[PDB]
């Protein structure tokens, strides 16, 4: 059923709170192909917390930290977490329907609508509670035409090495995946479709996704168009405990395991991403032997160059009218909680248990390397 009002249009940003804002927005430039676009600090009269805005396409991450000792909220946030995002924050239209009929439903709201303005427009926000210490920012723009947000200024310094390095090709933000304790998969995912008027888009079991040793649950929501996809996972049974629970454990809670980022063209991405010094997963050379034996009785024609999806150890799933080209990184931090992901869509708007599979065995593999990957 279509919802009466209100409209989420898209993925805006996402906020992370970080240990050191400065240091993690120059890890997403130099090693991820992003590039500066505002700030906001001591510099332009925010006295308590410093962010830097950086971009790719239209993906926005904001990495913000406490300017001062003895944060509370910041600082429980930061040692009960590592560096993790914060806040997922979606484009909307309507905001005011969609708080008060989140409310009615009975969602929690951190912050009531309120306005802020520029010379270049106004916009109006709301915060909502949503799994664990995450939280979503509803963003509408009214008449808006900067680059940004009001109350974020020019980029503080144009890191000149930037330009010097190969282009990633990263386009938009795909999906948002959320990892929940035992058991909390449904609660989780319920929050979105009665709060927020989302829908079930997909879903796997224990039984369509796990290893010999382990496994999870997953249900995807939506909302109504569909342009907003998020996995909620939750540990599921195993010999083994499962990597969902070895987020958990190091995360302190429910959080974003990973964020994935759209790309139309996935291997120029990964061999730039590659060169620049990220770190991804591994895959076994019996993989590819075996995808180039049932490309032979596809209904679908992979049109990247199977040796080059190879060598760059990206992940290769398919329906009958298209594809999906999938690859993980390493996490971001030392925990292992936060990574990211690139995918790349050939006519294929959904999710694949064959990559879901794959992907979770590559993660497993480094679960077991960091020794959580343990009888149960
Ligand atoms: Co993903």
């Amino acid at each position: 059923a279509k919802p009466e009002r209100g409209r989420f249009l898209h993925f805006h940003s996402v906020t992370f709170w970080v240990g050191n804002a400065k240091q993690a927005a120059s890890f997403y430039c130099s090693k991820m192909g992003f590039e500066p676009l505002a700030y906001r600090g001591l510099e332009t009269g925010s006295r308590e917390v410093v962010s830097h805005v950086i971009k790719q396409g239209k993906i926005v991450f904001v990495l913000s930290s406490a300017l001062n000792p003895w944060n509370k909220e910041m600082g429980d946030h930061l040692v009960k977490h590592g560096d993790g995002v914060k806040d997922i924050a979606f484009e909307v239209e309507d905001c005011d329907y969609i708080v008060q009929k989140a409310r009615e439903r009975g969602a929690k709201i951190m912050r009531e609508p309120w306005v802020e303005q520029d010379k270049f427009g106004k916009v109006k926000f709301a915060v909502l509670q949503t799994y664990g210490d995450t939280t979503h920012t509803l963003v509408e723009k009214m008449n808006y035409i900067g680059q940004f947000l009001p109350g974020y200024e020019a980029p503080a310094f144009m890191d000149p090495l930037l330009p010097k390095l190969p282009k990633c090709s990263l386009e938009m933000i795909d999906h948002i995946v959320g990892n929940q304790p035992d058991q909390e998969m449904v609660s989780a995912s319920e929050w979105y479709l009665k709060n927020l008027q989302f829908h079930r888009f997909w879903s796997v079991d224990d039984t369509q996704v796990h290893t010999e040793y382990s496994s999870l649950r997953s249900i995807v929501v939506a909302n109504y168009e569909e342009s907003i996809k998020m996995p909620i996972n939750e540990p599921a049974p195993g010999k083994k405990k499962s990597q969902i629970q070895e987020y958990v454990d190091y995360n302190g809670g429910a959080g974003v395991q990973h964020i994935a980022l759209k790309t139309e063209d996935i291997i120029t991405a990964i061999r730039h991403l590659r060169e620049r010094g990220l770190e991804f997963l591994s895959v076994p050379s019996t993989y590819y032997k075996q995808l180039r034996e049932k490309l032979k009785t596809a209904k679908i024609k992979v049109k990247e160059n199977i040796d080059a999806l190879e060598e760059l150890k990206i992940l290769v799933d398919y329906d009958e009218k298209g594809y999906l080209l999938q690859i993980f990184t390493k996490p971001v931090q030392d925990r292992p909680t936060l990574f990211l992901e690139v995918i790349q869509r050939h006519n294929h708007q959904g999710f694949g248990a064959g990559n879901f599979n794959s992907l979770f065995k590559a993660f497993e593999e480094e679960q077991n390397l960091r020794g959580n990957l343990t009888n149960m």
